[PDB]
């Protein structure tokens, strides 16, 4: 069993590491808004979307219970964006570095962890 903040102090540095990508980022800052940007169909392929701020909120209000809650959180925001985009569109590439970023810091926190 995990207290609350002890979670969020081992991964926060995995969380901060995507959020420190510029420009990688910044596509994944916010969530993905289908009205303001007129794609309807979305959430017709994306049905959980996910953003690294409702990964923040998460992290922040003890939503994650065990690590790999978080771990599929970010993956899961990952897939759609690689699901959704043409494999060379800035976000599919700016997702490919985050992912890269991710696995490097992620793998020894989760063995610290367990």
């Amino acid at each position: 069993i995990f207290k609350p903040e002890e979670l969020r102090q081992a991964l926060m540095p995995t969380l901060e590491a995507l959020y420190r990508q510029d420009p990688e980022s910044l596509p994944f800052r916010q969530p993905v808004d289908p009205q303001l940007l007129g794609i309807p169909d979305y959430f017709d392929i994306v049905k959980n979307p996910m953003d690294l701020s409702t990964i923040k909120r998460k992290l922040d209000t003890g939503q994650y219970q065990e690590p790999w809650q978080y771990v599929d959180d970010v993956w899961l925001m990952f897939n759609n964006a690689w699901l959704y985009n043409r494999k060379t569109s800035r976000v599919y590439k700016f997702c490919s570095k985050l992912a890269e970023v991710f696995e490097q810091e992620i793998d020894p926190v989760m063995q610290s962890l367990g």
